[PDB]
């Protein structure tokens, strides 16, 4: 049979911020730029203690639009939750919640029709 699905971005490597392939490393850099530029640390305090990244991602497309900045905001929020986590169970759930968001057909199709993650990595922020 054909090759089964594989992740485009390694979200576990992204959020652990250690070993990363070049594309994931550049997305990480972009995520931190957006985190600082949009003061995400400050707004993050108003989010719930218990992460629900799928809900947050679906909130950010509630108006029916998507763009790479919104994706980087979602990642940056996910990173703040991941950093604040105190168990491997929570960290795994955050990563699984992220993967579930990006595997939704509309999100996946948007990424593929808007230049892929390489185009995200290449934005001049």
């Amino acid at each position: 049979g054909p090759l089964g699905s594989m992740t485009n971005i390694n979200f576990s490597a992204l959020l652990r911020g250690e070993r990363m392939c070049p594309l994931t490393r550049e997305i990480h850099s972009q995520m931190l730029i957006v985190t600082k530029s949009y003061s995400l640390v400050e707004t993050f305090r108003a989010f719930p203690r218990l992460p629900n990244i799928l809900e947050i991602g679906n909130n950010i497309v509630s108006d029916g639009n998507l763009n790479w900045g919104r994706i980087l905001i979602l990642l940056g929020i996910s990173q703040l939750y991941f950093t604040k986590s105190e168990s491997e169970s929570e960290r795994t759930q955050i990563t699984e919640q992220l993967e579930r968001f990006f595997r939704q057909d509309a999100i996946s199709n948007w990424i593929a029709s808007n230049g892929g993650w390489v185009t995200c990595a290449s934005l001049d922020l």
